């Protein structure tokens, strides 16, 4: 169908002032832009509350919508994250702009990516739409 | 510049009859057809040889080429691989067709990811092609 | 006393559509009819909110209250929860609806279980039941 | 139907001279009690000998009658115990009198809650109690 | 300058009913006066929710103010605090009013520690005006 | 009481020659001017020597005096000091110069935390004076 | 010599009712005419009790006869067991019907390992008959 | 069916001048008329190079013809030679002639135990006489 | 008083033919000639089945006997035993003839060492005859 | 011989003011005492500083004397000190006056004991003496 | 005698273009000049492929000559290449340009070290020419 | 410049009374000879005392003259010695005469690696000589 959720958690509304200078606004019309070439819908979400998180990870899983999540910190620290992810029956796909995995230890294991569908990580904020290119292709 | 090399290591060969349906030679003839819509010319090599991947790789290097490399098992237990992608000065990128985080845990933890660019994980054979098109992005 | 609280942590909202097929409305209902049963007064409230949890807690600890508490992912992660649960006073069942022994090994340590008097694990909802009448014989 | 053994494992024949006051034939007083009053019998037995208790888990398991288990500190040690406690189609319950949390960090480990229906610790021996009325609802 | 932000996280509005019989707003008294005596201006803050505790953050980033932090429990298990606080350019003390290594081993690391300037722990609430002498000699 | 002892172990005595350029003596000259600020006597001593450290806390120990302590490496090490110190009655304050949590992992380990009254980590040389001054108000 | 001691250890008496079909009694029979026509004696004992099973070890141990053992859980917890087997003079053979490999992590953790002459896992019953024949090839 | 495979890794072919004094063509004498006994036919080869084993191994995954493999030192190292066995539709017998739990400790662990049908250790080179007894049995 | 209970498990009744050559008569005629010189009496027991042993234990324990434990293997499995042996008032010598510390990595940890009184490794048989020491001038 | 050395390290020259009412000096008099009651020569000897009691070590070495030794907390950080009694051809009695098990757990590893002859712990100055006794049998 | 083997792994056919300048020809051709100096053969070889490596290790056991060997990336990760050189009866030197201890933790274990005469790492292209010094001084 | 530092920590001074029949003093000779050979003068010092060997090395510090040293079991311990030895701006080599890795797995960790130029293990008292030939090249 037409619809993807993107949805960032905490401190990435603070984009552009290791992830580079693009802007969440910017990220967001870069996303739209693409989505809308591809023929879908992107409603992108950012937020540094967990609840509000879990309660856009709830809707997508009553919706059957697939989510391309960068849950910045949270990937590494919540199970409660986890536990919602895994209730979505369209892809999930996991997003870093970084490559957690040159960086500390402790960013090299993700809650996330067991349940998740797919992983991208480095590839900057080009991996969004690369994601959702993915998701253009599975339907 | 157009050239761009993708390198599949041990096993790979034997695709198509975890990592899916379509056979090598399909992943090569789609991987040359998305380069050429998008004006890179792709080399896609394959062997089960640890030296012939490292020769490979070193002729990139030396010519300043970016390599898509599935190393397959190598991934996990080759820091002889690791070293000789390490001289790439072009872009790397790290591309798993199954998502390696939802089997043993032994496939969670990569020599390579520390010095790729980025890592795609996951997303079946369309990882290459989302490579690819990141290349074409970064020139 | 009467009073007894009944805390559901993250995601506890969702009950009914691992976990079974009743809903957090049936379970409020359930508790309520066995708490009146037993002579007690039972005050069920579910947050995915960790600060909305604190509070409920804080307030159990200044009125010396008991609670019987299903933290979810945060029995897991959360060294905040514990600590507004170590003040309170009366005491503390720490409630799971699955056997979290027979999932993730992460699932299998519990920042609460060293500060509640007891724990149930793996009776589905009847746990909360029996909670509840653990506290009845114990006062 | 009617039949619920309860097994006590090395040194609870010492009850009541951590564990309470209680003695143990004062344990199968009550438990025998409230079983009467909950339409069930219960079988209970306790010895110091392995052996003894495998003998015992293997009839329930031929006869297909649940069991409530206190191994005492076979719980963290035995494979053996475990192995024959897998064979049982009824439920397991897994009982201990103490917060096994709130000692040691080896008592943290048990070989027997991954394949129990469920475990219930730290509420004395009113957690027999507890078990028997989960196994009453649950016929 | 002139100003310092103080930033209490989860349970610390609960203080003096460990950590002493001072209350928060007595503390709050206590820093405002030091503050003063120094030629500073205190800023006190306190949060149970951790989406509020980065607000406070991100606002001291974007501003180029200090900050004297303790998270509470946040600085054991919270990597995207730990992710907001590393863009301050302004100092970061993490104060901690027990010593946090003379308690429960998982006390004794923090996700803080290594991104801050300083850290001060187990000099009860003196170490927030042990903090500030710090701050108004390092202008 | 008046006294207070400042006690440097191992290459402390190079000090000005990551610890910054102030010299030892420059250190002992600006401890013993804030201590008659405070209105205490420092007696500041260093030694390269692991017994002549355990005899200057023999002696505190046996005078009741307290100790503002910079072990140096043997802060990671030695289990004899950690002994000698706990015997002290007075506070002990464990003091850092550097960073030791943005350094080695094998920094982040403290034989001494455990037992002191407090820590100060990363404050420069001000944390030896922050140190004196928690002293002069706790008599 | 001819004889050879078949020793089975606890749970192993169920064989029939991971472990297959056979019977106990079944076994017996198939290693009795095994061992005949391979010109040995075959004394097949079995007990849920390590002091008989251990009683057994030290009658083989006097008389220089070889064992062909299969311990069951003791395999992975049993010292006592491990030093009996260790005072052998002829060779000690551990079968496993099932492959401990493929199973529960600590399944792959074996005490008797290191003192065995050798090991026979996953080829179910004739891993005895197996081991029957390599002994009769070593005299 | 009749043909089997044996197949021996690196350093195998020095067999003869921990594994004994019989040759690598006196292995192959041995197996080849214990398979014509047996009614089999074993196509025995030996190689250094990794490449070379996957390839045998290919084959025997096309043609479902079971393997007994010796994979010398790459049992412990290699996840490329794990993941080509793991395509093998046949049986598959690992093989080591020296008692692999009586040595380092790093060769207690097998890549290959987890995917292998059964596993003989220590028998020395009758242990591939009994593999192969095993598969005549199994067909 | 006069009574010392001394106690051997699984094995020793072996000992005589690294625990050297005497023989189980030969120590308790050597344990019981020491006593009477001491003005105690000994009570020499020892079995290979853990209930004996705990049933041993369990009546010094109501008796306030001391006890002088040389527990075999179950001094590295045994938690039942452990805990049988907490329940003695009187003190508890644990006796191992070997150096426990000069032979495998599992031997260096007991689960009786922290409840007991004290231990002695190493002196071989005369150990048991200075554990009786040790009680003769502790009464 | 008649000549047996007794070496205490650091911190032990404070015994008297975990490890009891009695002095040094008392300590060194009851030693001697129990030494010409055996036949035995007693030299008594105390250091905190590792120089001085490695020269000790050498001395002993050297003349093929036995030492009992209670190193302090040396025991558990000096491979120094180690590696010069690995040179003792005379026995070593390694002494601790407290039980080291019931403390940390830092304090349950040895550098000493794998080379030592024996080790006794918790049997508090009566330690020593009674390791004096077992070396006057063992000449 | 004269014959020394100088072997090169993994990727250093590409020195010169942290290991340095020079050229793996001028490696060769400093090698040989010093050898000729000294009295001894140099022959140097250098290989990607593992399989060629340990044929001629193979060759230097067969004939007793030293071996002078640089692993590359197979020093941590190959225990095939273990294995055959532990059949060397002469002496073997691992060398590494680099200082591996400077480098990734995974760098600092050698499957070479336990089994090489000696090890120099961190000397650079001396180190060769240190081995080879002291192959010449002990014939 | 001509002068290097042969530095010996802890019991170095015994040698020739694992490490050879060589003496310290004939050490001391066989240096000066072969740094006479190479131009250089070597100042070659032994110590028991931590202390004293901080000492020489600050000293060397100062004059920027090399360092070889073999700090004996301070290699595996001292944190105070590595901290000095890292303020060294000319070349430090860290000497042992033994093969540190055919040995105790403790003896595989050097504190002292990591800050070195480089690192000779294995080659006996020749490693000595053959630094000094490094740092002659290295001028
Ligand atoms: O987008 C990223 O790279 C990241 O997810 C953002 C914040 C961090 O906490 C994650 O580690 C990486
Ligand atoms: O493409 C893949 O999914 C993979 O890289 C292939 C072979 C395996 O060894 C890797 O774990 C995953
Ligand atoms: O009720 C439960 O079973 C659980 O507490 C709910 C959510 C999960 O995160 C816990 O692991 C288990
Ligand atoms: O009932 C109990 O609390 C326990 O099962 C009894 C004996 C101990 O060994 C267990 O750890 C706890
Ligand atoms: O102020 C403190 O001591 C602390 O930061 C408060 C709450 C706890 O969670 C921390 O461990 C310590
Ligand atoms: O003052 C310091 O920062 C330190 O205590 C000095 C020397 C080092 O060994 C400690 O790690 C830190
Ligand atoms: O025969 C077997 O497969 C086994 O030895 C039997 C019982 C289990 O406890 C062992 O893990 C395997
Ligand atoms: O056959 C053997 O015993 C072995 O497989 C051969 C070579 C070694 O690397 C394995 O550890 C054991
Ligand atoms: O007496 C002994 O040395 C020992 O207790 C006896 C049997 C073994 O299992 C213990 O490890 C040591
Ligand atoms: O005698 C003792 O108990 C001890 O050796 C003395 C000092 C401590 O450091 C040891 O842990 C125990
Ligand atoms: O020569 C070296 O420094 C090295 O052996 C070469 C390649 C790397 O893989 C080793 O870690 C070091
Ligand atoms: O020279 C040596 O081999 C050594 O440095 C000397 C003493 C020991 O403590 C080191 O482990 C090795
Ligand atoms: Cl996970
Ligand atoms: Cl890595
Ligand atoms: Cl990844
Ligand atoms: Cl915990
Ligand atoms: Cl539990
Ligand atoms: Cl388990
Ligand atoms: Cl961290
Ligand atoms: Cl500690
Ligand atoms: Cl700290
Ligand atoms: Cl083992
Ligand atoms: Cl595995
Ligand atoms: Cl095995
Ligand atoms: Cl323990
Ligand atoms: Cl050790
Ligand atoms: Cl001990
Ligand atoms: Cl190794
Ligand atoms: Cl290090
Ligand atoms: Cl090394």
């Amino acid at each position: 169908e037409l619809i993807v959720n993107v949805i960032n958690g905490p401190n990435l509304g603070r984009l552009g002032r290791v992830y580079g200078g693009t802007t969440h606004d910017e990220l967001v019309a870069l996303i739209e832009r693409e989505a809308a070439e591809l023929g879908l819908k992107a409603v992108v979400r950012q937020s540094d509350s967990e609840a509000q998180l879990l309660d856009w990870i709830h809707q997508a899983a009553d919706a059957a919508e697939p989510v391309i999540l960068n849950a910045g910190g949270l990937t590494h620290t919540s199970v409660a994250l986890r536990d919602a992810c895994a209730e979505l029956s369209a892809p999930l796909i996991e997003v870093h702009i970084s490559n957690v995995h040159a960086r500390e230890e402790f960013r090299r294991h993700s809650y996330l990516s067991p349940i998740a569908t797919g992983v991208i990580v480095g590839l900057g904020i080009q991996g969004y739409l690369l994601a959702l290119r993915y998701l253009a292709e599975h339907v």
